[PDB]
């Protein structure tokens, strides 16, 4: 019943652009919206991947590996899933294992890959694949995890036990001036609610 | 070693503006970033995690099918809205639920501010966990009274079957599932 009428460019940046989206509401009455799009069209279906990295060791609890980055848009540090944009002609799976090794230094294995899911639907058309990845911590490969962080990327690795995640996050928020990614907190909330 | 230096406005909209953020990296080398901010409260809005509890049934997660102009399509998300001036996130969550879904809920817990799009925006929300006694009379005929210009379809999915039930909806229609909803569902399988 609803659909897009027009998409008028307001301002194009280097990385991202702002557009006035005119659309038809269900009452046959037009409205507008301020929408964000990346300046460079994605060849790949979806824009990026968020990696859910599970650090599995014998004689240890299963840990979820997160990244503490300084995030200019936020003006602070955020705790997020290792994430990055998909290189042109590269499977989401390939991308997830690349972005993990780069951000954390961990060499993992695929578990499963989400369809494209919207990151910020009320602002952006950003879609990602949530890729579930296993890490064999007992393996030698993951003894000395050597990150290949790529240029201008300054990542601190934070592995937290799956069993205690939500409470362990609440502790880090209160203990530092930090912010948790909504998807990391959504994930952690489900782990408590599941048990 | 890292901090924001300056913020040059690129373009201001009615609702949202784009700014060139100059910042210091840890090596004492300055970089730039394109950041989005509201043109105009601790956090910005709430996402409601509404658990429909009925006896002799599986717990359902109540979701909303909204048209999202930025996406050019319909998205399946948690009931969400902006926090009204001088209003608790809890108040907001129970208001936005009743408005979008017609359900009267009870608070379970409220997340701290969590960044919605840290690589783009300074948008934070409170993820509010809410229980719904479907057996109760108040929730017998759930009549959504949605705000003007808000056109929400309610979709209840069984909690037990969520991830598989989502994958089915994506493949079966031209729809998109919100990353936060999919994150929740993924954790339900991964848990224990
Ligand atoms: C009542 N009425 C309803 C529409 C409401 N509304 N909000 C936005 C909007 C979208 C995303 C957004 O993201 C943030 C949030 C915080 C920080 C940085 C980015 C902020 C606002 C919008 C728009 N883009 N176009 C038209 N209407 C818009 C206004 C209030
Ligand atoms: C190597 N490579 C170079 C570009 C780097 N980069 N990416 C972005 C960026 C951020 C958010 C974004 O959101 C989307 C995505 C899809 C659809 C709609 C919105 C898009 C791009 C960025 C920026 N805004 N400012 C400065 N550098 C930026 C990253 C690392």
């Amino acid at each position: 019943k609803q659909y897009i009428i027009s998409e008028e460019l307001i301002s194009e940046g280097k990385w991202v652009k702002l557009e006035k989206t005119t659309y038809m509401d269900p009452t046959g009455k037009t409205r507008t919206w301020e929408s964000v799009k990346r300046t460079t069209r994605k060849e790949q279906t979806a824009d990026g991947v968020a990696v859910i990295p599970v650090l599995q060791r014998t004689l240890h609890y299963e840990c979820i590996v997160l990244v503490k980055q300084f995030r200019p848009p936020m003006g602070g540090y955020c705790i997020e899933f290792p994430a990055g944009l998909i290189d042109d002609g590269e499977t989401p799976e390939a991308a997830a294992l690349r972005e993990l090794e780069e951000e954390t230094g961990y060499k993992g294995d695929i578990a499963e890959c989400s369809p494209a899911v919207c990151m910020d639907p009320g602002l952006s058309n950003c879609t990602i694949h949530i890729v579930t990845v296993t890490i064999n911590g007992d393996d030698a490969e993951n003894a000395r995890p050597k990150p290949k962080p790529g240029d201008g990327e300054f990542v601190e690795v934070i592995s937290l036990p799956k069993n205690d995640l939500l409470q362990r996050l609440d502790a880090l928020v209160a203990e530092e001036h930090l912010t948790v990614d909504a998807r990391v907190y959504s994930y952690a909330l489900a782990l408590k609610h599941a048990n």
